[PDB]
């Protein structure tokens, strides 16, 4: 009874959420999760994704110097009106470090322009690059049409997509999730603070990622947290009040560490289980995963946790190929599978040479 508990959410004060853990990808709650919403600046997640994953490429360096052309001018575009800005003007020379702080820290949306005309050419190209990349995610509700997340009248995105973009800076482009946790930075002699209030809140080890309100959007957090081994990823749209603005999102993170844990019970390349081969150059297969294996479990119960497995054909036959999918691995918990990865054969088997 206490052991096979399922412990209840608490009540979310916003339209829609979801709760992730970063490693596993397990959804620990959810509500209205897919349903399409203004991301006002959580846009700008992925904007920095892009940019990301174009300085891993190695397209730039954060020392280049970029070169602030009319589109990007603060005080020259009212579009900017009533908005987050870094206040870049024509002709200045801003190092991509300084407008990658202003995008992350600062939300600046002109320097999103400015490193969407450095990063791509144009704004155009650049929110493409932003689309391809909610394709290769597999997105299923989200669609840009701005590099900053003005309320442009096609965009959308969901609470499950946006802590998805969230995982995806984190894996993929962890030099630009870093950025995130800096509580401040300077541009023209003026010191900016970081957005995202829970970054000081004791209670937790918040490092990111996103806090947004545009009028159609309410208020917005993408917050991601660790304790131990194990990371949340938090995703809150149309929060209702400001005061519940990082409350609500402390909620479900606090609550998630503290009913569940993470468990790696096993890493790529590691031998799970053997079996006999036959017409090989060696008489056994090792098995095991080609991926590292994240589950996601009440907390405690790691000791409880079984692992079996199962073959796809009754016999193995070389030649084996590695990462050769044979069979399924299942962890289960109190007799009942939980969680299932594919088995594969780890080291290569070619036909046997006499
Ligand atoms: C993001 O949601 C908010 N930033 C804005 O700039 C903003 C806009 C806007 C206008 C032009 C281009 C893009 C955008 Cl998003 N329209 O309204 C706003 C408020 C930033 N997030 C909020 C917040 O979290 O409360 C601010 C710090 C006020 S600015």
């Amino acid at each position: 009874n206490i052991k096979t508990m399922i412990p209840g959410v608490p009540q979310i004060d916003a339209e829609s959420y979801i709760l992730i853990d970063y490693n596993s990808g397990k959804v620990l709650a959810e509500q209205n999760a897919d349903v399409r919403r203004d991301p006002a600046s959580l846009t700008k997640m992925m904007t920095s994704y892009v940019i990301g994953q174009a300085m891993k490429a190695g397209k730039f360096k954060e020392t280049d110097l970029v070169t602030i052309g009319n589109d990007a001018w603060a005080t020259g575009n009212p579009v900017f009106k009533g908005s987050s800005l870094m206040f870049l003007k024509p002709g200045m020379q801003v190092p991509v470090s300084q407008l990658i702080r202003g995008i992350n820290l600062q939300s600046g949306n002109d320097a999103c322009v400015a490193m969407a005309d450095f990063a791509a050419g144009s704004q155009d190209a650049f929110v493409g690059l932003m689309n391809s990349y909610v394709n290769a995610l597999g997105l299923k509700n989200t669609h840009f049409q701005t590099v900053h997340g003005l309320d442009a009248d096609g965009q959308y995105s969901s609470a499950r997509d946006m802590a998805l973009i969230g995982q995806a800076l984190i894996r993929d482009v962890p030099n630009e999730y870093s950025i995130y946790k800096e509580k401040e930075f300077t541009f023209n002699g003026i010191r900016q603070l970081n957005r995202n209030g829970l970054l000081w809140d004791n209670s937790l080890n918040v490092d990111g990622i996103k806090t947004g309100h545009t009028d159609k959007a309410g208020y917005n957090l993408v917050a991601s947290a660790t304790e131990g081994q194990m990371r949340l990823i938090s995703a809150v749209m149309g929060g209702r009040t400001f005061k519940g603005r990082e409350a609500e999102s402390k909620k479900l993170l606090t609550w998630g560490f503290r009913f569940f844990e993470t468990v790696n019970p096993l890493k790529v390349g590691k031998e799970f289980a053997s079996e006999p081969v036959w017409f090989g150059d060696s008489d056994r297969a090792s098995l095991g995963v080609d991926k590292d294996v994240y589950l996601t479990i009440p907390r405690g119960r790691m000791k409880d946790l079984k692992a079996s497995y199962v073959l796809n054909s009754s016999e193995l036959h070389a030649p084996l190929q590695k990462n050769q999918v044979v069979g399924t691995i299942n962890f289960q918990l109190d007799g009942k599978t939980i969680e299932q990865r594919p088995l594969v054969v780890l080291q290569e088997i070619p036909e046997g040479n006499f």
